[PDB]
């Protein structure tokens, strides 16, 4: 159907524009903290801590795939970066530090993809 096509050109103009929020995301994580999985080889007991995880690679698989569809789920996603990372690290780490540093400085893209995303539709 005709529908199916305009519902898909959507689905597709929001992929676009969540890969770029994506972008602005990874960019306040100059040291690649968040890149990539936990390695189960370096972290064998990680999965007894963390039930979900994330990273920026596995997002943008899922991405690419247009597995998001709606802002509201890849901000799940970002925030389960984060908050993994907070939970697992103590405070007084390289790690729990970078993720709270994303976290303030992702809030004022995600503030602009949230009025962006209503505005075009």
């Amino acid at each position: 159907s005709m529908e199916q096509v305009a519902m898909e050109l959507r689905l597709t103009e929001l992929t676009r524009l969540l890969r770029s929020v994506l972008d602005q995301l990874q960019d306040k994580d100059p040291a690649r903290i968040f890149a990539q999985p936990v390695s189960l080889k370096e972290v064998p007991d990680y999965l007894d801590h963390i039930k979900h995880p994330m990273d920026f690679a596995t997002m943008r698989k899922r991405l690419e795939a247009q597995g998001y569809k709606n802002l509201h789920e890849f901000e799940e996603d970002f925030d389960l970066i984060i908050d993994n990372c907070m939970k697992y690290n103590a405070r007084d780490t390289v790690f729990y530090r970078a993720a709270v540093r994303l976290r303030d400085q992702g809030g004022v893209v995600l503030r602009q993809a949230r009025r962006e995303v209503d505005s075009i539709g």
